[PDB]
């Protein structure tokens, strides 16, 4: 994988990696490293972990640095997926203390597609193939 | 492709994919469709646009609405290259009015690695295998 979308956290990567591989059919942590009790990042946040989601490799941190910024709908996360039970399954997930763009439904250009951030502010889009 | 990485931008869609696409092997535009004189876009933006990056699909569309929000280096692209020629290139390439985050060199932590927003604003991560 030449190219690996890398998400960067502030204490809840580990949390976010879970929730997220439970979602998709063959998804699980590959790594994960956690700082001790010398930092620099808070003790048992993610020094770094990769994870796949049907098989596609992510990374990730819990940044010990606190930003200005956090995750923006500019870069999102589109998802195909096959069936009108796993849309509305995985949408409902992701949905929970999330916040809705587009809410799950028919549109002109879609069968059924919506737009969400997260709670944790990851902005993903679902489409029906 | 179940997860597809989609970028958008507010009308340098175009010229932003087809600079993506000059720095990797085997990345090329496969669809792109334009807004014509009726909108609701600016006329000649981007609808919708897949390309690929190394074999991988992406997505981009330049938005008709404008946000209070863009890219940030909360989520990023990580890229792993086989050479140090290969590094140095891209990485020149990618900073041209760009902002560097972490300059290109050595760390504890790699060989070599650099950190940087693009010119469009799109965060790369960049470092030797």
């Amino acid at each position: 994988q030449k190219i690996t979308t890398f998400l960067m956290f502030e204490g809840k990567a580990e949390e976010a990696m879970n929730f997220y591989t439970s979602l998709f059919d063959q998804s699980e942590i590959v790594s994960i490293s956690r700082y001790d009790e010398n930092g620099p990042g808070k003790e048992g946040t993610v020094i770094h972990a990769t994870f796949t989601l049907n098989g596609q490799e992510f990374m990730c941190i819990d940044s010990y640095v606190n930003h200005n910024f956090t995750f923006t709908p500019a870069m999102s996360l589109y998802v195909t997926c096959e069936t009108e039970e796993e849309i509305d399954t995985v949408f409902h997930k992701l949905a929970q203390d999330g916040a809705i763009l587009m809410p799950l439904g028919s549109y002109p250009f879609s069968k059924k597609f919506g737009w969400l951030n997260d709670k944790y502010g990851v902005s993903w889009q679902l489409t029906l193939a």
